[PDB]
């Protein structure tokens, strides 16, 4: 990283402290600017989901590997569950989403909720696996709550058949009154659907595929017990990348739990964190770490910082991280903190090859938690950290245990009435992300690193 | 009815207007009270619940029949959707109720929805017709609102056969943690529910059966197109009793129905309204009317007193009617503006030999309307006006019509957080009505008509 | 009139104290009812707006006239600027209404306020008298305050010679965007504009005709000064009948008034007022008067009774001064108090040919006065009274008078959201009194002022 000439600040720097300096630029557009990330990830977008309960979530794992993300499912999922998460995944289209099904004998209730677990705005009718109306939620306003799908349902829709174009899809619903076309197998059955601007984002994002071109998607797993043997596990249960995540990285135990899963040798990329220093940073790599996972207390009002006092800013954490990785042939994930898309910018700039984003996507459609609303009626999502599932391990014992804890806090994440769903994010933060190639002048996030210059500014 | 002396005011009465004046008595307690009706309805109180769509459902006409009323269904109700209500309530026990029943695999949503159907605060999990587990509104706090009702159900619950003493059942449930029990039938079946204070109504009110010991239940036809064929098909499906309702009942299309229904000869109790003069009453009676229904607009400030100016207090409309009426060997019905029980007394001690309650019952669990909290969180369910269904009857022609058709009114019906079934608007009802007679000092209704003395009061 | 037995009170009855008891009726439907008075006005329906600035406009005389009733225009109206009305009304088509006209090169800021002057909700616009497009509220929404016509116009609309049956017309705009039809003469030019609603109200309602063919309209004078020459040049104007209005009607400067205005013969019905009693509706007549005004002071806590303590329940004053009028050959008009539907039954049961109705229609499109917003957005418009208009009359002397003068009381008037048009009260109230007459058995308003029985009741 470069800095202005007399930005030699004698304190550590936030996402808050910095600018970027533009810089001369060949590149026109936007579009021209290549956010394929290096680090052995698979990602064409440097955005990666959080392993927490409330983020990382079935429907979230396939929304944003279809748009070039990947998302860590978080550590202590039983197995089974994993392995039904991935299967599903794995099964995906690459272009056509998942719908909500409903079956005519559903009710209104369940109907109108169901919508808002997916940003199609429009669920599928299905009979036998075959489509036969749509419900929107225009079809539930007023409506008796136990009345059926069959009494709102409409019967008209348009159908398309898998592997038609984007682009004719595009056309066919310019006219439709429903921005939904429900996409069928030659032999009738529902595939899926896809949307205007779902048919868009097919010509912007490249999916993050496997060998077997199926949809990406990582595991996380703690140093708590046998950590050979569950990370074994992930990977035989079709996982792409493993993560393994604990409070503090800088940690014998940790050293310890690298060494066990790189000895197996189970081909996958390993993700090792957090740390935020470069002695932490080389460690973790010398120990048989791929990526170092970047991020202890990055808020200095947050629970962390209040409890122990430990932490460090995240820029100034990045940046020497990735130096530290550079050096060594490793990468960096820049993970916590990440409110908005000049935040993912930084990041990126600092070093990093990913940035791994958590709290902010729980207030979407497509996070595991429900929606909620307010007493204004506004939508929101309740967002909660993985707590004891991050940190080291009679009945005396165990309430020992709880009487010094970390509490599970929990906050609300609002969600915009306009745009509730995780892909919008993804076109706000991408674009950002291009944006910034350009004022810099990079084709690449290898060349963003290479030719950015850093400014540092006051509170004004 | 006879007034004190003096008190002949030079306008006519409403229930605000006139009080009971308290006379010897040797009768006890209320319990001594015999509050069955002598109109040939079968009621063994005299409450009947309005033909109003707000209020007269298929739960309605179940609950309140077993403890001795009978609900009228709306007019112009087809004769599919009566056929399947009559024999649903010609089907049910004189003592154990229906409860929600539940799937396993349904939706945590559906079952926290489905528990204000009924007042008895817990769900039935059935499994081919077998109780296998309850569910409380305690079971689904907090839980996902799409998790399964497998996960949240209580196992244990108490459990008593079909005809078990009535006193028993309520020793069973002393110190249960869920006051229901759930009744099984000799196989094993789901035979019902049975609450503590279901078994204490069950021995102080008579259910109200036809010749073969099934629930009564009445049915409301119209005055437009064939009367004769309608009624005629509403007794077909099971009704024992009908009401030719209309606006004005004093009127010619009016007289010639009932000469029409009565020359059918279905043996069967025929009801007709309304009319508030003596004139009224008794054309109505030699019509072939056995009970006439008296109301029109009995509020000073309602629709039809403030669009047309026509209407009588309802005191003296039912004691006018009332004395003509048995003079001709028929009885009343008292009509509208029932808000408290004295206006269920009143309307007795006026010569009513029974008493149409409408939207006071609408804010219960067991109207057919859907439960809705307001900003305060507080119950409440609405009430409605049937409005052209009880006047004389091309979008050219629709559009005429509904020029000057009668608006639609919607009113806000709040139930008691802690008293919102029905049965206790009838425990509350039916307690004020008991202890009138014992003030009068009659033992039964046809008594409290006899020996009341009535006297007059000012604004103060 | 007939009351019941007892209720002889001993006090004077408003509309309030009195309802009408429901008699023995072979009239079906509403339609059946014949609205026609028999006073000799030519009003087909028992309306008449009052002689007030701010009601008794221009465009409420003809939307009134279409719908049978008839409008008095406010007295000290300049003759020039009477005439110039009465030939507007005289001018219009018994169907087709008048719409708001818009000139290419206006603005959207007059566009926006022209809208509200009539309640058809579009304008047409015109280029030499002929029709080329539509303006509507959405047309103007977001759209620059100082743009023209051109720049928001809808240049398709629907078209309908002249003359055209109004059901097709109806049926012509069922699927229409915008409820509006134009009009349009053999040669092209605007005729008139005709909505959906409007062409039912076509064969509902019967316009007021004079003898050739031309809506009727009314015209008041003061006391004051020329009561001859004011009244001749008031017919010579074109008016279809006179009111000579005073607040006192029973004083010799009034009699005096009424001999002069009888002695020119002009062949016109003569309304004169007000009185409330007897011996002043006896003077009225015999002083030369066909029809005799009734209403000083109806309200307990308005101005005159609050200032005077003069005044008189109106319906009492009513019944009175019907009954007097009657054996003298004429009629009475019932003015002031009405608020409701109520009120026009009650005055035309009590014996009154038609019901003067005031601040009541000054809330309206229709009424002269500008639409107005309050803080909570609103719509409201001002009335207020004639005040030094219906009394009896150097600088000096001018404050003087003003030291005792009545002051100019202003109230707000709320229009209804959804039914701010003058014809949505005609709607309500002729509904209600044409369901007075079902419910008495009347077959017009004659039969209704003898079949009526009235009842007293008291506050509750
Ligand atoms: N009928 C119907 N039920 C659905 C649908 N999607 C989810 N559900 C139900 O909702 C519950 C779980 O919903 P999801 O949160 O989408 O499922 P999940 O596997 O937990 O996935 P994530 O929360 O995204 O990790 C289960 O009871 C499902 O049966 C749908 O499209 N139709
Ligand atoms: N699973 C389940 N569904 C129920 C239960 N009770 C009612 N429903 C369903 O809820 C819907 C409407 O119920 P109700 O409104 O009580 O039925 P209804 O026949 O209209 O009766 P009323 O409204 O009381 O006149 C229907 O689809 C019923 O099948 C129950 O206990 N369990
Ligand atoms: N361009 C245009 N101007 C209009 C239109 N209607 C009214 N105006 C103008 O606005 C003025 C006031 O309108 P009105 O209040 O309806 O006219 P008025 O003659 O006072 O009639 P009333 O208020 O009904 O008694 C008119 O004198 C015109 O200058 C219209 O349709 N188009
Ligand atoms: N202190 C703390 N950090 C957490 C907890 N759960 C997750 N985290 C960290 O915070 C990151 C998410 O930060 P966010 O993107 O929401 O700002 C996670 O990726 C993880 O590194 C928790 O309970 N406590
Ligand atoms: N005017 C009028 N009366 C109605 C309407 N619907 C029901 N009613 C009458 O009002 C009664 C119910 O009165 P409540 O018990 O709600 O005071 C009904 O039994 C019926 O006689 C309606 O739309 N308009
Ligand atoms: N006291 C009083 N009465 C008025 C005034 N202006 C009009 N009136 C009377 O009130 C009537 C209108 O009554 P409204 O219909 O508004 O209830 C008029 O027809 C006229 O008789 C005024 O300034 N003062």
């Amino acid at each position: 990283v470069r800095f202005l000439d007399g930005h030699t600040p004698a304190y550590d720097l936030t996402y808050n402290d910095v600018f970027v300096v533009p810089g001369r630029s060949d590149v026109a557009s936007r579009f021209d600017v290549d956010l394929s990330t290096v680090d052995g990830s698979g990602t064409t977008i440097p955005v990666v989901v959080a392993n927490m309960t409330a983020v990382a979530g079935r429907r979230m794992a396939e929304t944003v590997a279809r748009r070039g993300g990947i998302v860590v499912l978080p550590q202590d999922l039983p197995i089974t569950a994993v392995s039904e998460t991935v299967d599903f995944v794995k099964s995906r289209d690459l272009v056509v989403d998942t719908p909500v099904t409903l079956s005519p004998e559903d009710s209104v209730s369940d109907a109108n909720a169901l919508l808002h677990k997916r940003a199609h705005g429009a669920a599928v009718v299905v009979f036998e696996g075959r489509p036969i109306g749509l419900v929107t939620e225009a079809n539930c306003a007023g409506v008796d709550r136990f009345a059926r799908v069959r009494d709102i349902a409409l019967s008209d829709f348009v159908t398309a058949p898998v592997g038609t174009d984007p682009r004719e899809v595009f056309d066919l619903l310019e006219h439709a009154p429903i921005d939904v076309a429900v996409m069928t197998a030659p032999d009738g059955t529902l595939a899926g659907v896809l949307t205007r601007t779902g048919a868009i984002r097919a010509g912007i994002y490249t999916p993050a595929v496997d060998a077997k071109g199926r949809l990406r998607i990582a595991a996380a797993v703690g140093i708590n017990g046998d950590v050979g043997a569950k990370a074994q596990a992930l990977a035989e249960a079709g996982a792409d990348l493993l993560v393994i995540d604990t409070a503090h990285g800088h940690q014998a135990k940790m050293l310890d739990a690298i060494k066990a899963v790189a000895s197996l040798d189970l081909g996958l990329p390993l993700v090792a964190g957090n740390v935020v220093s470069a002695e932490g940073t080389r460690d973790l790599i010398e120990a048989g770490a791929s990526i170092v996972k970047v991020g202890v207390g990055p808020g200095a009002m947050c629970t962390t910082r209040m409890m122990t006092g430990v932490g460090r800013p995240q820029f100034s954490a990045v940046v020497e991280c990735a130096a530290a990785a550079r050096q060594l042939g490793g990468h960096v994930w820049a993970d916590g903190g990440v409110r908005h898309p000049r935040d993912v910018a930084l990041a990126l700039a600092a070093g990093a090859s990913n940035v791994m984003i958590g709290s902010w996507f729980a207030g979407t459609y497509e996070s595991p938690g429900d929606l909620l609303f307010d007493r204004d009626d506004r939508p929101y999502k309740e967002s909660y950290g993985m707590a004891s599932k991050r940190a080291v391990a009679s009945s005396f014992d165990r309430a020992r245990k709880g009487l010094f804890e970390e509490g599970i806090s929990t906050s609300r994440m609002s969600l915009d009435p306009a745009r509730g769903g995780v892909e919008d994010l993804l076109d706000h933060i991408t674009s950002g992300v291009r944006s910034t190639c350009t004022y810099v002048g990079a084709a690449n996030l290898p060349e963003l690193h290479e030719k950015v210059v850093l400014g540092v500014q006051s509170a004004a």
